[PDB]
């Protein structure tokens, strides 16, 4: 009933409650960007739908040791979150905004 999560502007299969990765304790962190957004963020280990944009940037990092990506939608265009590189146990991981995702059936 709640296992998989899509976008929620348009429904791409994105990622599953069964790949929720915590990190520092806790899958969800909550954080803002120099112009003051907030958000809610979770992280998964794995993550598919997404189009990854750009090279990798430190600037910023909410995550110490990671760089990040934009992780837009790959179906149509909504900003899901961010991919995480460059770092250690794991190396990589997704960052999604919640509320940008809808929950669902498989
Ligand atoms: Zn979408």
């Amino acid at each position: 009933g709640a296992s998989i999560f899509r976008c929620r502007q348009c429904g791409q299969t994105i990622s599953r409650r069964d790949w929720l990765l915590p990190m520092g304790g806790d899958h969800e962190h909550v954080v803002f960007n120099p112009a003051g957004m907030i958000f809610r963020v979770w992280c998964f280990s794995l993550a598919q739908g997404l189009r990854l944009i750009g090279a990798p940037s430190g600037e910023f990092s909410w995550f110490k040791g990671y760089d990040w990506t934009i992780a837009l939608c790959g179906q149509c265009g909504s900003h899901l979150g961010w991919h995480y590189e460059g770092g250690s146990q794991p190396q990589t991981f997704f960052g999604l905004i919640k509320d940008r995702l809808a929950e669902g059936p498989a």
